[PDB]
């Protein structure tokens, strides 16, 4: 009854996958943990079975990896930047495959699926350049022949812990840029996007083994909150990365707080996007929509909040009412297809849970509130008005499709509105006004780690660091100088000379 | 009784000093806490008086400087800068009182108080710089039509906690610093260094005053450990910055990442020098003299262990020996003094018992050991010989000065034994070897913030981040790109056209 | 006679200048060479004399200055910063008294002769900062063992050629960043500013020797063509700044490539200023008002050129009329002042030519176009209408207030008309729209050294970089990275190792 | 049968797309009406293919085609560009064998050095595709309210890229990928007698554009000699004109730049020290001397010309130089394991002969070498000249011969100062253990030279930073660090959002 046994679905073996499959990787594959089956959450059946990690496993992988590094760790990084091109290329060569493998057990629409492993294409042709580049400033002594520089070395073992929505793209962001900066990785991937992670970790050792390196420099640990909770408390894990729910994300900080380690949290967002009355509304509408049910809703950097002036409120929700009804729904590697199902059964529930609570909050259900009639953990995308925007349903990240939508009429009241949530990842504004772009891009405007102008929260390039503020954790990956969290500083001064002038001139004999 | 009351000591005025002093400024001075009285450290004679904060007081405080940073954040970058400036004239002008403050209540030497001055007039004149260069890139968008910017703005409220050994420098750092970013400040220092805040913070109100910007850009709430609780619970502190011990500051770290601030952590150092064979020992002596007894022992940055190579471990002892003896020890306003008091009574206590312990672990005590027999907190400096570089007594972070003696033999063996302890501030090497220094600063060399050659671990300049790793926070202040730490990043994408092409070209 | 030895003028002394002054310092203060009187513009009656180097002299001056470099160059560079920083403390302790010689001498409005002292001041404050921060990138290498760093050092003498029109300004902007980057300098500024450079360089003077370092750091050597054709001529001025006409710098900059030496051209503009239909009309007629009768329109950054729309295009030439007309003329120096005479009578002369060309080549003067009858070198500030935007003397640059006014329709034929002039330093467009703002500051947009969005062509800040284009001559000075001009990089490769891998892995054995 | 390209043994080079009779001219379309010109093989001294140059109508097109195409290519976003590069990248790695053999058979220098060549292209692509993702500018703090500073980047156009026979095809990939990522179009004239290989590298980029629907004259080609260059030089609508070649021709190529203010970018002649102290390891001092100076039979700009020795061991140094020259393994050159090739033409022979001789005619000693090899080609013995002091005239002309001038020194001074002390600027490096010393050697009292290493070659530098030199040779840098900004213009930019009109330096007018 597995899909993977099913002549349809045969392409999966041109990512390596069986009907059973090894969950742990550290040069070799293995698994003595419990045995997952991950599911389709379009038609709700079984598709392969992962070999989850042993405590034991665990315990290998981790020491093996730090061996790996005394060797990773001596290569020049623009040797580690070819490592990382190869990657690159492996994952060009299966960027089609392993986007249908990403809309099969995740669930989100095939372009989604291609464009997300092109996120991790991208991030690796940026690692390459940066390979030739990463290091710091010498700058110029007080004292006579003294030199003074920055100095950045890897940090050793980067774990990296990830979320079922971006189950390719953010682990991409994380290995990319750790690797050529020196370090050994070791993932632990979304238990129900198990698959993925196999068939990722496949192509990356493929690269590792051809150019004769260990395998453990990129390690896999399939598994659930006992290997996540291991890896925040292991002081051999000297930056966790996590992707994942305020909640659990926080209780990940303190762990790695009280080994003092070094963490990157990058967590939940409840994003708003704003309308004013100047704005292009040819460009609002597709935005909200994009932004909205793009993956179904379940990006961090979904639109939760749609904030629009009151004289074109009306006819902003008439037009994506609209728009929303020509939504082509289907299964999410089908074609044309636009709008695929929710992950899992649990998300119907809170769907139903927080649909319900609008209504009882005063809210209406101008579009959506319902549950789909056929296979797979479809839900109408949903649009609700009527709602206050302090309303307790709006201020609650429910990973569902579900759009809140509030009038507003003056700027400094809505900035305030887009600021007053607990989270703070993405954020954005549709005007042509100069003086409010420049006001919102500073320090009296969004509090967000994105800040957008005229497009969705959601869709971010690689070039650029991402992640944001507050209770969504403070990490940054990707691009600009992001790469620094990954290394440690060092603040370096080197004496040339037979004297020792001593710093401020303090006369010392 | 008070030193402040008797005729010499009248120089005091020339800071605003008196009998009794204010120790909130919020724009106002005042403090309905406890009135605490701070001592001499070379005679523990009672200096003056200072009125603490209720956390009434620092309630208050706390939000008098959110007002003034929605005026202060308004203020263009340069301009904010210019103030900074008028900052750095005014401590130059004070250097000499205000560095004799700091030998009279913490108890360094003079040349050692007025250079500690001297760091915040320094950070001074680099953020006026960063006043006009701070910001991020343009980078080139995937998408036509599009920008692609970091912009960076202020976190808002930044709290400053300061431990007793830099009384001013530490706060200058993070004060210089967090001004020019459009951060307003709110300062809790340590209790037996009150005198030397409300002294700063006088010469900083003035200057807000004279530009007529609200003083509480600069507040002063000065309390003990429940007003820096506050602080560290406190979701209006948006950034708290605290320098002192490992266990206080793993706390304080916690109680800000319960409530998703940003802090950043100076902790504790367990720093070693390590003279290899063909080390130039005419620069090793004096470094290790002045990494080991600066300050009495008592900086963060201050050597605690010297580990030197077999072949030149005995020659270098015995010049350390004599190096020791020809210390001058005094009171610390006199110039000619080189070594003044530790800054407590406890400091002395827990000194004797770290000198007992090192003799029943089987260490020796070649120079020292010993208390004076002098008024006020004097102990010998004193350099222990024959303990393993693991013995426990090595391994804790005694704020006083004994300087640990370790052979070795091998390169790989002692890098391996510099990186061994929980802290990770300062590290210092004597070498020319090139291969050596090579690997010093590589992946598997020091893994310390501050990475020395041929210097002592102690005195960094104010070019640099300072700050270290493990158990001492991760933390940078002061230079290169540390102001980022007071700024929150954001990655803005502006769209100009009438198009929305989608990032990685996903056509929806 | 001299209005040194009158009391209305008895301030001249807080400045050290004398009936008679020295116009060479090298360390020690001389002259052998002619004696230069200068005139006041307002009134031309002379001020005082100052007397010019001989070419002895200069060969003297410029052996001094190479001396006292090797001194110089041995201070760490955050000392040099302290050096700095004094200079500026010492100029804000004259800025009045300097500022009022500014507008004596030169002809300047007070306010603006205290400005130009400002952007030293400001200037220094960078420089200041800049000391502790200048070098350059350790890389990483592709060899084991290996470093691989960027070095800054200084070039050595670095020679200013300064033009009348900012006689402290330019001079400040390249003296605080060669001095911080650990070159000496040697001055020749504008004759008929002679003792504005005297001044400027007795304050630079007294902080050198009280800091017990060798005057001729900052060497002084007054002079006329011949002076200034030996410094591009000779090989031991390592860098050669020069301000000035375009046809001058010409000759300048083959001078020094001849030699293969270093030049740094800042030569003419022609500037336009942009107002299109959208455009904040409040923001745009004074803004044209103070670019093109600022310094009596004799800045390089002088709006020469305007554009209007043609449906607002008779509004703004009646409005700037209005604002024209309220101009008040006199003395520079009288705080009330708002518009004072050309630093010559060569420039009246110059100013009557281009009135008299522009109304043969069909231009009409709507405003201005006569010398006034009065003593000193004033004449109205001008506006013409009707050119062509390809007439001739539109297209020349002629150092006068003369505006010349043209209309457009649309954005791409003007945007070409701005760029289709042989200059290349300043442009400004009047503007809300987001994309044409875009298009403005991007490929096929401004061809300009500086690009502005609703403010005038003149009056930039320090900290960028300032400099232009095309026969502005390319070069950068004062912020951004401009201190790179002043430095020599070398790209260094440090073997650490015993072993000796190649490049490109080349096995050479 | 006479032509190489006709035989049977030399098939390969139909893998380039190579004939017998060659269009040296690429615009989109292929062609040449001007003189055919015959390659020779310096090997064998026989002719290899045909290659039609261009007319002067022909160079005419191409201009204007490549300025056409730049509308289009500016208007791509920089990652965009990038990919192109990228792709360029991957097309060399595919070839980079039978390039590398062409380079050989061609040009003349041994096969390592030929892949290697083509790998340093390679290499710069890969740089080039990250810095596509990074170029630009800083945004700086405004001193003024509601106003924005920033710095952007724009390209310049057309660059003009002129190249020389000794490195035929990574010198042109420096100056492609780098100008290809910052927008702008490039027109390549190669050196006449490396023909074959211009058209061959510009066969793999035409091929990648086309495939990309991009018009060809992004990357125009134009074979030609002196008359296609001084057209190039003296053409104002080649924006920026990058010139690799002699310093002789080089200082007229700048010249006639500057006389229409255009941008040059100079890397001419270097005349490159080496420096062995007296505490040198003379286990790395005797092989990298010997690949400085005998690699590429000493046809490189970098290649080491004058060995400076401590007296101390100046004889053991030469002594054990003479016993490594003789274990040079001789032959042709696109054989594997040789490792010293011909001189590129017959008249270097001559000019060999003619140097050695003046050599002698100075008091030099030849203790190895000075003499033709009695084989086919154009082979000439590696050689060593002793006995000569550092100001012999003979040692100050750069000859592209393998001559290796061996001086003797006592003191660090003096031999910082002989480094030095010559009209080029290139490489140079220091064998040493002294920390002091290297810091000086560093520093603003060492070595003047753009290249500065420490104890390696003065040749064969790595992609990652900037390459050039000082002095006579030119002051140009390629490659590396931030040498992508010679290829782009500056522009400082202030936006207003206000409604305001604040002025700099607080001036109110
Ligand atoms: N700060 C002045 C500098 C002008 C220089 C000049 O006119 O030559 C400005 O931006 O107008």
């Amino acid at each position: 009854t597995l899909l993977i046994n099913q002549p349809q679905y045969a392409w999966l073996k041109e990512l390596g996958l069986r009907e059973e499959n090894e969950g742990v990787y550290n040069g070799s594959w293995g698994g003595r943990g419990e045995v997952i089956t991950t599911y389709c959450p379009a038609n709700n059946e079984p598709i392969a079975r992962v070999r989850q990690a042993s405590v034991a496993d665990y315990e290998e992988t981790v020491k093996k990896a730090r061996e790996a590094w005394k060797i990773w760790a001596d290569i020049p990084a623009p040797k580690r930047g070819e490592i990382v091109r190869q990657i690159g290329d492996a994952l060009r060569e299966k960027i089609q495959v392993l986007g249908s493998l990403v809309s099969l057990e995740m669930g989100k629409i095939l372009v989604e699926g291609v464009g997300e492993v092109q996120e991790y294409v991208d991030i690796c042709d940026y690692a390459v350049g940066l390979s030739r580049m990463i290091g710091g400033p010498i700058l110029p002594s007080e004292r006579s022949g003294h030199a003074l520089i920055e100095q950045w070395n890897p940090v050793g073992l980067v774990g990296i812990i990830t979320a079922f929505n971006f189950p390719v793209a953010v682990y991409g962001w994380n290995n990319a840029i750790a690797m050529i900066c020196g370090n050994v990785c070791l993932w632990k991937g979304a238990p129900t996007t198990s698959l993925i992670s196999v068939a990722v970790t496949k192509i990356i050792a493929k690269v590792l083994e051809d150019n004769k390196l260990p395998g453990a420099i990129c390690s896999l640990t399939c598994g659930g909150a006992d290997i996540g909770t291991a890896m925040a408390k292991d002081e051999r894990v000297n930056l966790l990365s996590f992707t994942g729910s305020t909640q659990v994300g926080k209780q990940v900080g303190l762990m790695v707080q009280e080994r003092f380690g070094r963490s990157l949290l990058e967590l939940g967002g409840n994003n708003a996007i704003i309308a004013f009355e100047d704005a292009d509304l040819s460009l609002v509408v597709p935005s909200a929509l994009f932004a909205a049910v793009g993956t179904a809703g379940q990006r961090c950097t979904t639109a939760r909040r749609l904030f629009i002036h009151e004289s074109i409120h009306d006819e902003v929700v008439n037009r994506l009412k609209k728009a929303y009804a020509q939504i082509r729904v289907g299964n999410p590697w089908d074609p044309n297809v636009l709008y695929g199902p929710l992950h899992t059964k649990q998300a119907v529930s809170m769907f139903l849970g927080a649909v319900e609570e609008a209504k009882k909050e005063g809210g209406t259900v101008v579009y959506g509130g319902k549950v789909m009639d056929r296979p797979g953990n479809y839900v109408e995308p949903t649009i609700v008005t009527g709602l206050g925007h302090d309303a307790s349903i709006a201020h609650t990240e429910t990973f569902a499709p579900i759009l809140y939508v509030f009038k507003f009429k003056n700027e400094e009241e809505v900035f305030a509105w887009n600021n007053e949530v607990k989270q703070g990842l993405s954020s954005s504004i549709f005007t042509k006004d100069l003086g409010r772009i420049f006001r919102w891009l500073g320090p009296k405007g969004s509090d967000c780690g994105i800040v957008n102008v005229n497009i969705p929260t959601s869709g971010a390039e690689i070039g650029g660091a991402f992640g944001g503020e507050k209770h969504t954790g403070g990490g940054r990956e990707s691009g600009s100088d992001a790469w620094k969290q990954y290394m440690r500083r060092s603040t370096c001064t080197i004496n040339y000379s037979k004297d020792l002038p001593l710093a401020q001139g303090i006369k010392f004999q």
